[PDB]
């Protein structure tokens, strides 16, 4: 992702299909003439999307043009969750399927998967990140754990930021309950809160280079979706 300071990032996007795939979800939700009730309701919760970009001089070098959902921070804390009982699409061939299952073989189980989180702690003032091995080393018996280290700033654990996070997450639970025209795979919540308060968390949809029309009800992203609020939920009782 490139931060550029005016306030947006570039999100390169990625090889086809894949890249293709994601340009053409940002272009349906986002355009100009859509009035349909859904597709409205979802800008709510996706980065501020403002077209197609490339640089001046290379026309062959494509990115989304997409708000920055940690701008308004000082020191963002931020977690990337993977959402969904399936990493793959209804499209994927006997390998990818394995391909995917094997990098996370819990997803069907936990129904959600860390990424990463980058969190600040006070009283070093510094930043702790960790990488994609740290959540696909989570299980049911660590999940909650796992997910409460996001909300630790070293001296106590943040439950407005946890509370102002389940918030968030229902509205979007909402809309899911309330469309059957899109299932996404291997899409993403980006959650933000202000490290340096309820106060700003940021809860936002990422990652749309595996989402297909549908007739249904996204299950697996509603199961997803239940068993994180579940989660953040238990944390409020530590
Ligand atoms: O706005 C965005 C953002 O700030 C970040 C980000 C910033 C710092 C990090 O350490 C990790 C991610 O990722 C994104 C990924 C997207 O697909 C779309 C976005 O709009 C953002």
């Amino acid at each position: 992702i490139l931060q550029h300071p005016d306030g947006t990032v570039l999100k390169q996007l990625q090889p086809p299909p894949r890249g293709p795939r994601e340009l053409e979800f940002y272009n349906m939700v986002y355009a100009a003439d859509c009035f349909d009730g859904v597709l409205l309701e979802l800008r709510k919760y996706l980065p501020k999307y403002y077209g197609i970009w490339s640089p001046p001089t290379a026309p062959n070098d494509l990115y989304l043009k997409l708000e920055d959902v940690t701008h308004k921070f000082n020191k963002p804390c931020i977690m990337d969750v993977k959402i969904g009982q399936k990493s793959y699409d209804p499209f994927a061939s006997s390998e990818k399927i394995q391909q995917q299952v094997s990098k996370y073989p819990l997803m069907e189980e936990i129904g959600f998967l860390v990424l990463g989180m980058r969190v600040y702690h006070v009283h070093s003032d510094s930043y702790e990140t960790e990488n994609q091995h740290y959540g696909r080393s989570l299980t049911k018996e660590t999940i909650k754990d796992g997910v409460s280290r996001f909300f630790h700033n070293g001296y106590c654990l943040r439950k407005d930021a946890v509370a102002a996070s389940i918030q968030k997450i229902e509205k979007i639970l909402q809309w899911f309950e309330n469309q059957k025209q899109l299932n996404f795979y291997a899409s993403s919540l980006l959650f933000v809160y202000e490290g340096s308060s309820g106060g700003e968390v940021e809860v936002r949809m990422i990652d749309f280079a595996h989402v297909f029309p549908s007739n249904t009800i996204d299950e697996g992203y509603v199961y997803g979706l239940k068993h994180l609020i579940s989660v953040l939920r238990s944390i409020l009782d530590n």
